[PDB]
């Protein structure tokens, strides 16, 4: 009757975001949402 | 009657986003949503 | 009847964000939201 | 009938943020929201 | 009927923030919100 | 009879390099050699 | 009969380098060599 | 008959380097060699 | 017949370096060698 | 027949260095070698 891992609210808010990105090498990532929910029993 | 791994709310909000990206090498990724839910029993 | 790990509210707010990024090497990331919820029982 | 780890309110507020970033090496990150909720029972 | 770890209010407020960042080496991070809630039972 | 921009020696040496890389999102780059020689007259 | 910008020796030496890299989001880069030789006349 | 910018010796030596890197967000870079030789006349 | 900027010897030596790095947010960089030789005439 | 800026010897020696680094936010850098030789004439 238990619950081990719960995630229910996380916010990430931007507004009117203009930008320029210029690297030499490496990898450009704009948005990120990722889950690696390694639950071992 | 248990629950081990639950994810129910994660937000990622942008608005009016203009940009320019120019790398030399590497890989451009704009949006990201990814799940690697390695659940071993 | 227990709950071990709960996350329910986290805010990250910006507004009217103009920028320029120029590295030589390395990797540019603009937004970040990530969960690695390693729950082992 | 217990609760071990709860996070419910964390604020991060900016406004009208203009900037320029120029490194030589290293990796530029603009926004950060991240959870590593290692709950072991 | 107990609660071990609770976080409910933390503020981080800026306003009208213009800046310039120029390192040689190292990694620029603008916003930070992060949780590493290592709760072991 | 002049020379404006000359690059003649830069070394990058590794040896016996074993590794493992596992991201969730983003782009893996192993070797990097890159030139963006923006010479404007 | 002049020379404006010359680079002739820079070393970067490692040996017997074993490692493991595991991010959640962001981009892994192992080696870096990069030139952005913006010479304007 | 002049020389404005010369770089001829810079060392970076490691040996027998074992490591592990685990971030949540952000970008891992192992080796770095980079030149941004902005020479304006 | 002059020389304005010369760099000829800089050492950075380590030996038998084992480590572990674990951040939550931010970017891990292991080695650093970088030149930003802004020579304006 | 002059020389304005010369750097010829700088040492940085470690030995048998084992460590562990664990931040929450911010960016880990292990080795550092960097030159920003802003020579203006």
């Amino acid at each position: 009757k238990t619950k081990e891992g719960v995630v229910h609210g996380v916010a990430t808010v931007a507004e009117k975001t203009k930008e320029q990105v210029t690297n030499v090498g490496g990898a450009v990532v704009t948005g990120v949402t990722a889950v690696a929910q390694k639950t071992v029993e």
